[PDB]
């Protein structure tokens, strides 16, 4: 029945909130190595419900509870990700749901606070974004007791890997030197994290040499090539990004 769910998401997008509806008082506050960690009853298994720090991005020093959010997701001791997203302010919420889909790893989007985003005039189709992310997404109004407990305790026993659906096309000298530092990696980091952290090496990210081994002291090498290729390869990663979550954002969104 043992089954290791992770929150993740923004702060202020109704996290607290849902931890507490699924959870209700079985909790337990200690410490990693503040650490919040819930239980809840399914179906199928009995949950451990880890809540994380709440964060905009898993790249950058910025605070302590930015870098353990991260690492928890790359340890890879959770079996399922709940990811919480604000539908009000999809855009700024769905740069963390890519990195979570770039990493390859199942996941469940909890889009929550729906009500707040009809009040808004706006009316997010919940299929069309399952398709163009590859994952589950569950409407919610966190708040409501009758709404939380509707689908996504019946959405978590279902759980399969995402989706293998096309995020971000980055220009090719970018995953040619990306692949290249991936490489370097230790090769029980799974080939598709690898890239994709190599990818964040090139862009500046401080959290991701961390998981390269020696591939790290052969950035400035790799940039020097890129840069002759292109004016700028941090720039270049964070244009395509761009392209790729605003064309969700638009087929996804319409008129209430
Ligand atoms: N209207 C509405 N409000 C919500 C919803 N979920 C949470 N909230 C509200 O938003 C605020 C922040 O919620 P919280 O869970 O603390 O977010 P956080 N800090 O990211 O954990 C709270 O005042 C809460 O009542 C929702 O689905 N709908």
């Amino acid at each position: 029945k043992k089954l290791t769910i992770g929150l993740i998401g923004n702060p202020n997008s109704g996290k607290t909130t849902l931890f507490n509806q699924l959870t209700g008082s079985r909790q337990r506050v200690g410490n990693w190595a503040e650490r919040k960690e819930g239980q809840f009853s399914t179906t199928d298994h009995q949950v451990t419900l880890v809540d994380l720090p709440g964060t905009y991005s898993l790249t950058t020093q910025t605070s302590l509870d930015e870098q353990i959010a991260c690492h928890y997701i790359l340890s890879g001791d959770a079996d399922l990700l709940i990811n919480v997203v604000d539908a009000s302010n999809l855009e700024r919420n769905l740069y963390l749901t890519l990195q979570l889909l770039e990493l390859g790893i199942p996941c469940i989007v909890a889009l929550n606070m729906l009500d707040i985003a009809e009040k808004q005039n706006i009316r997010i189709e919940i299929d069309a974004l399952s398709a163009r992310l590859g994952c589950p997404v569950i409407p919610l109004v966190a708040t409501d007791t009758k709404n939380v407990q509707f689908v996504l305790k019946l959405a978590i026993d279902r759980y399969k890997a995402n989706e293998n659906v096309e995020l971000v096309h980055y220009a090719q000298p970018l995953l040619n030197e990306a692949d290249s530092l991936a490489k370097v990696m230790p090769s029980d980091i799974p080939l598709k994290q690898r890239r994709w952290l190599g990818l964040q090496m090139l862009e500046g990210d401080i959290y991701s040499r961390a998981y390269a081994g020696e591939a790290s002291q052969h950035l400035d090498a790799a940039l020097a090539r890129l840069r002759n290729e292109m004016d700028d390869p941090a720039l270049h990663i964070a244009d395509a990004r761009y392209q790729c979550i605003a064309a969700i954002c638009d087929v996804v969104s319409n008129t209430l």
